[PDB]
């Protein structure tokens, strides 16, 4: 699915990342992504948004991350300042 956020310079997007030889990673359709969310806060501006815990990132702003670092993830995330389009499957 895709989700979009939208917030106040001063409160952050409530959501947690994590993830981690990255180059011969493999997806799977269990693990699509090296990159997931681990928390969504409820009712925060994310969950709103449709975002939930398990959620992996294929796409951030336009970019691919399905085999992209986490540093890389966080700094495309942090370009957007509050504005945030992602690509993301349920695993669930």
């Amino acid at each position: 699915s895709v989700a979009i956020l939208q917030k106040r310079d001063h409160e952050g997007f409530g959501f947690v990342l994590r993830g981690a030889p990255i180059e011969e990673f493999t997806p799977t359709p269990a693990f699509p992504a090296l990159q997931y969310l681990e928390s969504v806060d409820v009712e925060g501006v994310a969950w709103k948004a449709g975002l939930r815990t398990g959620d992996f990132l294929i796409e951030v702003n336009g970019v691919n991350v399905v085999k992209v670092g986490h540093k890389q993830v966080v700094g495309l995330i942090r370009q957007g300042g509050n504005r945030l389009v992602m690509k993301v499957v349920s695993v669930t």
